[PDB]
């Protein structure tokens, strides 16, 4: 579990948003896993606008954030869940790091802010759904 808390704007996995989260839609994309809700109170988050392949994660099954190398936002394919069927994630990026069913949501960030959540993993793999590209959130 997790979100980003930017403006007026909660960012959060898709397949984890709440009754609440639909009923103040802003966007959605079931093709990256994201969906934004409106909030009534101002958020704490930044967000960064770069193109850094390096950073830190928060791993909640381990209750320690973990440095990563990270691939570009990319199509990759995701295996089939309860929450969705087989089909190719948008603008993921892998990186080699634990993280297990929970892990969702737990946030990846650089030096100039925040850069995506945890949207997928397993076999010592960890995949983050980018932001850095919804210029939105900071107006
Ligand atoms: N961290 C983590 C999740 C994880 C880690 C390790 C193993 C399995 C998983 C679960 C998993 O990858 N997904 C289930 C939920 C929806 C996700 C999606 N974006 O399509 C895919
Ligand atoms: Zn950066």
């Amino acid at each position: 579990s997790g979100a980003i808390y930017v403006g007026n704007y909660r960012v959060v996995n898709r397949h984890l948003a709440t009754h609440n989260d639909w009923a103040n839609l802003v966007w959605e994309d079931s093709s990256r896993d994201l969906l934004v809700s409106s909030t009534t109170a101002q958020g704490c988050d930044t967000i960064a606008r770069c193109d850094c392949q390096t950073g830190v994660y928060y791993c909640s099954s381990r209750r320690k954030h973990y440095p990563v190398s990270f691939s570009k936002p990319s199509l990759i394919f995701v295996e089939a869940s309860e929450y969705y069927p087989a089909r190719y994630q948008s603008h993921l990026m892998l990186a080699v790091g634990h993280s297990e069913p929970g892990d969702c949501g737990g946030i990846l960030r650089c030096q100039h802010g925040v850069v995506g959540i945890v949207s997928t993993g397993g076999n010592g793999l960890v995949g983050f759904a980018d932001v850095r590209d919804l210029l939105w959130l900071d107006e």
